[PDB]
């Protein structure tokens, strides 16, 4: 059975819909309402997956993978000669792997005060100072090479990428961005992005 | 040479060092000050370890790893005759690192308003609403078989084990709780666990 990634516009299952892409895999999209919990096809969405949220993936024998740093591995791993990840057993994985969890919990996380119409705005200045520090540093770490983990696009840019429009959404005021802007433009030249921009009406 | 893990008594860095001792591996631990930053010998944090956090991992090549996410991974895949994960490449390590990002971004990182003062007093009570429905989630898993993954002992439950353990210092609400209970009984009654407990003086 062929794949099925469900998404939401914008959200961050856009990273692994740019992975998806990016590999050449042959996949199906379906959109959800993350307040009603319906898929656009009406079906619910908590049967399928339980913590309601988005990316989850239906793999080809119909077995679920949520969590958006497992599915850009699973996807990766499909396709290695197209290196969208270090392989297993070495070193760069292991670094892949801290960065891939520093977006999720750091810079992905990170956003969920300013997303929460029940915060009050004196704390959201303060999560969006932790924030302008983060991508601040993130910034640096662009200004030694091209991507994130190097000379090379992975899948852990699809993921900064994907959580680095939220930023500019929200008119994140950021310290250091120069490299981070000039990254940000070269990801979105990728004929990947754009196709997964483009399928989610973006 | 041999392998140093940078840590805080009862702090996330509690998740490998349960994992090195439950490895088997020749290793020494080194405790930080979260505040000044300053290791229990004097040395800069920051010049260790910029994200001034723990875990930290000082590998044999002199380099560091952090994120706790990487750093369990890498040293259960250094030692697959005690089956602490599942092998790269496998359905099953896929659903590893899913589990392994469940608590590093809704686990843990849901606890961090929690424990800082400047959070406003009703976030925090949404907050621990969330965390209510997550920890009732993992117990519902653990209904199924002896520990988080299946029926053996991996590094996702040191890191599930070290979390709760903050559930338990709050005194947070979880509405089911019977399974997760037990299982925290289990986890810590084995030897790895308690050395690490004692080590780290708790
Ligand atoms: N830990 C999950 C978090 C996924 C997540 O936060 N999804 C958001 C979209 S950005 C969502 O679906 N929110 C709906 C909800 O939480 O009810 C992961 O890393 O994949
Ligand atoms: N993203 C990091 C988070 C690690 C973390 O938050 N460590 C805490 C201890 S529980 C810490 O060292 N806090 C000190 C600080 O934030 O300055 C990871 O997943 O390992």
């Amino acid at each position: 059975v062929m794949m099925k990634l469900f998404y939401k516009p914008g959200a961050c299952s856009l990273s692994p819909h740019i992975v998806l892409r990016e590999a050449g895999l042959d996949f199906s999209i379906e959109r959800v309402d993350l307040v009603t919990k319906k898929t656009e096809t009406g079906a619910d969405y908590l049967s399928i997956n339980p913590k309601g949220q988005v990316p989850a993936l239906v793999l080809d024998d119909g077995s679920l993978l949520t969590e958006g740093v497992a599915i850009v591995q699973y996807l990766a791993d499909k396709v290695p000669d197209r290196h969208l990840i270090a392989p297993s057993g070495t070193l760069s994985r292991y670094h892949a792997i801290e960065w891939l969890n520093f977006i999720a919990t750091e810079l992905h996380k990170g956003f969920s005060p300013l997303f929460n119409p029940n915060t009050p705005d004196e704390y959201k200045t303060i999560v969006r100072e932790r924030l302008d520090k983060q991508f601040s540093y993130v910034d640096s770490v662009l200004a030694e090479h091209d991507y994130l983990l190097g000379k090379k696009f992975s899948v852990a840019d699809a993921y900064l990428f994907t959580v680095s429009r939220w930023a500019n959404a929200l008119n994140l005021q950021i310290k250091e961005r120069s490299h981070l802007d000039q990254y940000m433009a070269r990801v979105a030249e990728r004929p990947a992005v754009k196709a997964a921009l483009a399928a989610e009406d973006i």
